[PDB]
């Protein structure tokens, strides 16, 4: 049988946008423990609804109290360097402290240095 971390990442709201007359196309990377999965581009959106579900594989390696779930939202931009829109750090504990074995998240997106954007991320977790 199979142990996973399993993530459906809903949607996020209220992102920032730099340049208002440029198009948003969000873009959200998740990574557990090294291991980066990423959603499809949603097109001319401050507000996607991505809908998206994630496994990783635990690899034999329980969660713990400490394990967290990061993910980061961009602003894709083909010729290349995608435009960093805001990020999370998910603490998975909860999913552990009852039999449901599950979590829900709400979680505000904060930049590089803290600063909360405005915006939010939207999931849920559980694991097998």
């Amino acid at each position: 049988i199979t142990h996973m971390l399993a993530c459906l990442l809903v949607r996020a709201s209220n992102l920032p946008s730099a340049k208002k007359d440029r198009r948003s196309d969000p873009v959200a990377s998740l990574t557990f423990r090294g291991v980066k999965k990423r959603t499809k581009v949603i097109k001319n959106s401050v507000n996607p609804v991505w809908n998206e579900g994630f496994e990783w594989d635990l690899k034999g390696i329980p969660l713990d109290q400490g394990s967290e779930l990061h993910v980061v939202v961009k602003d894709h931009e083909t010729m290349g360097r995608n435009r960093f829109l805001g990020e999370a750090k998910v603490p998975l504990r909860e999913v552990l402290a009852t039999p449901s074995l599950s979590a829900s998240f709400n979680a505000p997106l904060l930049d590089t240095k803290k600063q909360p954007t405005g915006a939010s991320l939207v999931l849920q977790v559980s694991y097998t």
